[PDB]
């Protein structure tokens, strides 16, 4: 996150780290609590994951450098990859993550609301993303989960801003103008949460962007209002 401030414990329930344990333990991407089994992330992070046997899930974690060896973890069993992914910037940015076991909520981890198909219409002026991504182009994995509030930009907008790309309604942009705010490398897969009515919703999946908080280049996320029905299909499967 570029531009934020670290976050106090249990601000972001739903916000999870997921680790790859090869060679040692390693933050691969952010994800949100969505199901009692069940994380929303994003494709990207996944080239090179052979089986979800090297991954580890952690929520309620404030700090990396809380991971200790006696550490709770969910285990994933499945890893489900939108079918007409091929890269962020051609959208279908989205994977779900089947846990192996159950998440018990408390206080330090619990979902966050979906956004309603009958919502696709509200207009949220209360986002933040949020992650342990770089701080600037040139960085490293932080320490302290990071909080940035950042605006919605109009899909038309957007478009103005990324003349060479394809900017679908299957993508939500948000930035300031002038920059200074935004996710970066380290930060995918994570979300994009608004409140709304003193509900908080999944907005966004962190996909990419042209550099990182840089003047009139917005950060592009994953629209999940678009995907509500691709997630029931792959979550309410019988
Ligand atoms: C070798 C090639 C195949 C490259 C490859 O591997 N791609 C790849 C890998 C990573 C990556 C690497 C390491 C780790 C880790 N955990 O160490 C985690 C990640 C991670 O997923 O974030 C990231 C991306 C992009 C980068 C981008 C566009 C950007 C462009 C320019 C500079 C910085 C960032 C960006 C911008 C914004 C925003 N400004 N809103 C949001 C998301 C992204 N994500 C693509």
């Amino acid at each position: 996150i570029v531009g934020g401030t670290a976050s106090v414990r249990g601000e972001w329930p739903w916000q999870v780290t997921l680790h790859t344990t090869s060679p040692t333990q390693r933050h691969l991407c952010g994800g949100s609590i969505i199901g009692n089994q069940w994380i929303l992330t994003a494709a990207h992070c996944f080239y090179g994951v052979e089986s979800p046997k090297i991954l580890r899930v952690y929520s309620g974690i404030l700090n990396q450098s809380e991971i200790k060896e006696d550490t709770s973890f969910f285990g994933v069993q499945e890893i489900i990859i939108h079918d007409q992914y091929k890269m962020a910037e051609s959208g279908y940015d989205i994977a779900l993550l089947k846990l192996e076991t159950t998440v018990n909520y408390t206080d330090s981890q619990r979902p966050i609301c979906l956004p309603s198909k009958g919502d696709r219409n509200v207009i949220y002026t209360d986002c933040w993303v949020t992650g342990w991504g770089y701080r600037k182009l040139r960085d490293k994995i932080q320490n302290t989960l990071q909080k940035a509030k950042i605006p919605l930009v109009t899909n038309e907008e957007c478009q103005k801003r990324y003349r060479g790309h394809k900017i679908t309604h299957k993508m939500i942009c948000a930035g300031y103008r002038e920059g200074g705010k935004d996710a970066c490398k380290g930060d995918s897969g994570g979300p994009l949460s608004c409140k709304h009515n003193e509900v908080w919703h999944l907005v966004g999946i962190t996909s990419w962007g042209e550099g990182c908080a840089q003047r009139e280049r917005p950060g592009v996320y994953t629209n999940v209002v678009e995907y509500v029905d691709w997630i029931l299909e792959k979550t309410q499967a019988v």
